[PDB]
RNA sequence: CGCUGGGUAGCCAAGUGCGGAGCGGAUAACUGCUGAAAGCAUCUAAGUAGUAAGCCCACCCCAAGAUGAGUGCUCUCCUA
């Protein structure tokens, strides 16, 4: 059910543990989450952390998985980083990075200039398709459909900023 | 004031001058991000992003009879 899982915890990742609270310091940057009432995790005697609901209901339920899964995103964010990566398919469209800024070229009156954040690199590899990286995924998550957000594509075009693998309905007219 | 022409100031306009703003914060519809309940999924249950002439502040004018009667820098006299 997701309700027992267990945390893989590798090497470099240290799991600093206190009273409703995680900070993890991984080599990548130390990413820090605190827990919520039912969820109480301990760290096993391994380096895997287990949450256990304390109190019976169905709410602790709820959470046992969720924030199991958060930390599970907390320790592979540290170690093994997230990606994400982008399309900006058809005429014109093109991006490229002014290191603190990420300028785009989508057929509007004006290019839109995306200053990104520090916690997220990215970069364009290929002039079309963009890519992101980062430590925390629901910054990347946020940033990336931002990016989405200007041109999402359009069903006859078929030819937006769609990010890669991702299917696209499309139509006759 | 007989009827007419012309007219300073005043008051007027069909004249002139200016004005509706970087606004910023929450939102509704909606699109989302991470994500289990439900070993997939789902914008949501935890938490967060965007966003409307709509809401609030901003703008401009009153306003401490706001009896909850505010504030302070000056005054006014202690001789019966």
């Amino acid at each position: 059910r997701i309700g027992k899982q267990p945390i893989t915890v590798p090497a470099n990742v240290a799991i600093a543990m206190e009273g409703q609270d995680l900070k993890v310091k991984g080599p990548l940057g130390e990413l820090s989450i605190t827990y919520p009432r039912e969820v109480l995790v301990e760290k096993q005697e391994s380096g895997f952390l287990r949450v256990r609901k304390a109190v019976e209901t169905r709410r602790a339920n709820q959470m046992h998985g969720l924030f199991r899964t958060l930390t599970d995103n907390m320790v592979v964010g540290v170690s093994k980083g997230f990606e994400k990566k982008l399309q900006l398919v058809g005429v014109g469209y093109r991006a490229t990075v002014e290191g603190k800024d990420l300028i785009l070229s989508l057929g509007f009156s004006h290019p839109v200039r995306m200053a990104i954040p520090d916690e997220l690199q990215v970069k364009v590899e290929e002039n079309t398709k963009v890519t992101v990286s980062g430590r925390d995924k629901s910054v990347v998550g946020q940033f990336a459909a931002t990016i989405r957000s200007w041109r999402p594509p359009e069903p006859y075009k078929g030819k937006g900023v769609r990010y890669v693998d991702e299917v696209v309905r499309r139509k006759e007219g």
